[PDB]
């Protein structure tokens, strides 16, 4: 929890930072926009082995969008399934791995008019995030335990089996999961919600909590705010 702090205040930072003119964290907490970055591995000056933390920050406008990422902003498969076969010990074809990725975190910045209103900061643990989603089983399964270099067709077979063919909550397939409370939240379409609530309840017990941490926009400054308090608005 102290270094999950740690984390959202670099990230705050930086927004703020941003904001007044996606990133890795690196283990010194040190804070990169992570397209930099990666030309930067590719030349030999930095390493993937220092990135610690992934951040992808969303904007919005709608706040019932900026409650729906808060809320259900989990990270894409194609991530979760690349860091954890990485984690392990695998090598996805000729890409350069990130082996001691820990976090994932996910920043949502809800904008008034042409300057913001408020930050949201949630932080999810890679291997919890994996283990939910069943990528484990599934990697064991199609590729055994022992690691080495795996095919683009390899990982596209993987991602297949976690997000469009297991019923991962509540009967339904990852990318319906996401699809039917967008259409219930954000698009205010009353018939969508039985099957929302539904995924809801599911998600909220089987999917891990993130570590939450807001602010809200208070002259040129980003100002903590209970995040409690932000989901009443």
């Amino acid at each position: 929890t102290n270094d999950e702090e740690k984390l959202a205040d670099i990230v705050e930072n930086e927004i703020e930072k941003e904001i007044r003119k996606y990133y890795y964290i690196l283990r010194d907490g040190k804070i990169y926009p992570a397209s930099d970055y990666d030309i930067e591995v590719e030349k030999g000056k930095r390493s993937a082995n220092d990135i610690y933390a992934f951040v992808e920050t969303d904007v919005t406008r709608d706040f019932d969008e900026f409650l729906f990422d808060i809320d259900y902003g989990l990270p894409s498969i194609s991530d979760i399934l690349k860091f954890y076969l990485e984690k392990a010990g695998f090598r996805i074809a000729n890409e350069v791995p990130t082996p001691n990725l820990k976090y994932y975190i996910h920043a949502v910045v809800e904008f008034g008019e042409d300057r913001p209103q408020y930050l949201a900061v949630n932080i999810y643990d890679i291997d919890s995030l994996a283990r939910a989603l069943r990528i484990p089983q599934i990697v064991e399964q199609k590729l055994g335990n022992k690691p080495r270099t795996i095919t683009a067709d390899e990982f596209n077979d993987i991602e297949r089996i976690v997000a469009e063919e297991q019923p991962i909550l509540a009967g339904y397939t990852y990318d319906e999961a996401l699809r039917i409370p967008y259409h219930y939240y954000v698009d205010h379409n009353n018939s969508f919600k039985d099957d929302a609530l539904k995924i809801a309840h599911a998600y909220l017990q089987l999917f891990p909590t993130p570590y939450q941490v807001c602010y809200e926009w208070k002259a040129r400054w980003f100002n903590k705010i209970d995040c409690l308090k932000l989901e009443r608005l």
